[PDB]
């Protein structure tokens, strides 16, 4: 599923991401924009052989099981395929664990490089929330 901007903001809010670990909704929408362009089915292979999955490009090295990432963990206790669903529940629940891991949203390199410190509220501007 490719979400609209405000559609994703509302879904993220419904699932409790707004201000989770102190990160406003716009931070989450911005991260999703640059990780996946709001496409739940986005995947990307990393140089190390791990794969990133879904709207927030969650990596198989630590967070999900895809059966083809040697020496990896599955800390969200889910198949990586669950991160590609039109229902963002699995992605949100796993993102909550990731953002709680110690480095906040810096876990998402694209957030650090493209969202951090910017006017992230623009991502939810106009949205009925
Ligand atoms: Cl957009
Ligand atoms: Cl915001
Ligand atoms: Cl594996
Ligand atoms: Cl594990
Ligand atoms: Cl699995
Ligand atoms: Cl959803
Ligand atoms: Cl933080
Ligand atoms: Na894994």
């Amino acid at each position: 599923k490719v979400f609209g901007r405000c559609e994703l903001a509302a879904a993220m809010k419904r699932h409790g991401l707004d201000n989770y670990r102190g990160y406003s909704l716009g931070n989450w929408v911005c991260a999703a924009k640059f990780e996946s362009n709001f496409n739940t089915q986005a995947t990307n292979r990393n140089t190390d052989g791990s794969t990133d999955y879904g709207i927030l490009q969650i990596n198989s090295r630590w967070w999900c099981n895809d059966g083809r990432t040697p020496g990896s963990r599955n800390l969200c206790n889910i198949p990586c395929s669950a991160l590609l669903s039109s229902d963002i529940t699995a992605s949100v629940n796993c993102a909550k664990k990731i953002v709680s891991d110690g480095n906040g949203m810096n876990a998402w390199v694209a957030w650090r490089n493209r969202c951090k410190g910017t006017d992230v509220q623009a991502w939810i501007r106009g949205c009925r929330l």
